[PDB]
């Protein structure tokens, strides 16, 4: 009978449930409304979420994130053998073809398909519903990027059946967010949907087609390697270079470790910027000994970022144009990903739509899962989101 939504993210997960037409999104055991999309594996536990995330920089070699970059992908794929140089863990190629993310857990040597590895992701969020509800869950709707094969889209529906769960059906990201708004059922007419979203290692730009309760991907268009954590890059290269300036050229990029620790406050100071005019990036014994300390004003993570940000309306541009239509012609403009909570890219839409308002009231991180967890409740028989 209970069906769950799961946004399966690249960075972070999320689940939520449509009840009585209203839709809950679910909070982890640490207050927290997503969940990391990471696993780990130590000497003693396998970590799933916000542990694994945390104790990333100290077990790096063991700890997996991004198998939504390999999932349903043959390891000789070209995207695999860029991709690898991101990743601090070992992934090889399998006698099928497959990639096999290799760790070391319980001092033993261990394997993992990426749908195994995405499986642990959504037996967490499957979890994470039950706690709340105090009852076991078995249906889902999870949803995947529009651009997603044949391939990706059952190699997904095979870590959910693996997680235990019961998937009702595989659903487009940009889909998702357009029912999240209830943008099928409030227009009767014809509406032009763009969808722009923003995570935290993904770029994808939908434009949908509503005619009569139906949506159509009529083109997509984004980056696959722009996001959040590029935004963060921009500060750990600044960083860098300063304490360079302040501590005799030491170069803290030459320790990883020290590297890893300046990132995880560079993307803390980021997020305190989209509701503050400054912020300070501490990293106490940094390198060396030495403590670091900058302040860092949100006009300057704007310079810093300028390219990136602007660059976001290219593939703005590249959807209106393979769907031959002005922008004039768009309904409404969807603010999905995490990362659209930053002033500036939400100025710069605003702008090139020509002072159109988009549509961000939703938790922008939350609005994939929350039109999932509709969709999911629709396809149980329950008509109350409509
Ligand atoms: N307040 C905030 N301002 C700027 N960036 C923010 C933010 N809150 C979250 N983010 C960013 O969102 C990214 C994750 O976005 P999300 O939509 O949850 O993940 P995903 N798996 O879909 O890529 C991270 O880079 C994070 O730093
Ligand atoms: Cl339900
Ligand atoms: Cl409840």
């Amino acid at each position: 009978e209970v069906a769950i939504g799961i946004d399966l993210g690249t960075t972070y997960s999320c689940v939520g449930i449509c009840r009585n037409g209203v839709v809950d999104i679910i909070a982890n055991d640490q207050g927290n409304r997503t969940t990391p999309s990471y696993v780990a594996f130590t000497d003693t536990e396998r970590l799933i979420g916000d542990a694994a995330k945390n104790q990333a920089s100290r077990n790096p070699e063991n700890t997996v994130f991004d198998a939504k970059r390999l999932i349903g992908r043959k390891f000789s794929e070209t995207t695999v053998q860029s991709d690898m140089k991101h990743w601090p863990f070992t992934v090889k190629g399998g006698s099928d073809g497959k990639p096999m993310i290799e760790v070391s857990y319980q001092g033993e040597k261990k394997t993992f398909h990426p749908e195994e590895i995405s499986s642990m992701v959504l037996k967490k969020m499957k979890e994470v519903a039950e706690t709340y509800l105090g009852k076991p869950v078995k249906n889902a709707v999870i949803t995947v990027p529009a651009y997603f094969n044949d391939s990706q889209r059952q190699a997904t529906k095979d870590a959910g059946a693996i997680a235990g769960l019961n998937v009702l059906r595989i659903i487009n990201e940009p889909t998702a967010a357009a029912i999240a708004y209830g943008l099928d059922k409030k227009g009767k007419g014809e509406q032009n949907i763009l969808i722009f979203d923003l995570g935290g290692g993904t770029f994808d730009v939908s434009l949908l087609t509503l005619e009569d309760g139906i949506f159509e991907v009529k083109a997509t268009s984004g980056d696959t390697h722009l996001g959040g954590e590029d935004f963060d890059n921009k500060l750990v290269n600044f960083c860098v270079q300063d304490f360079k300036k302040k501590n005799g050229g030491k170069d803290v990029s030459k320790n990883s470790k020290s590297l890893r620790r300046l990132r995880t406050q560079c993307e803390k100071a980021k997020r305190v910027l989209s509701s503050s005019a400054q912020a300070t990036i501490e990293v106490d014994s940094l390198f060396d000994g030495i403590d670091y300390n900058v302040n860092i004003t949100r006009a300057k993570f704007e310079e810093l970022c300028m390219d990136q940000f602007r660059n976001t309306l290219i593939p703005v541009e590249k959807v209106l144009k393979d769907a031959k239509m002005d922008k004039s012609q768009v309904h409404e403009i969807v603010l999905v990903g995490g990362s659209t909570r930053i002033p500036k890219i939400q100025q710069l839409i605003k702008d090139f739509f020509n002072g159109k308002e988009p549509c961000k009231a939703i938790n922008p991180d939350e609005a994939v899962a929350y039109g999932a967890a509709v969709q999911a409740a629709i396809l149980s028989g329950d008509q109350s989101s409509a």
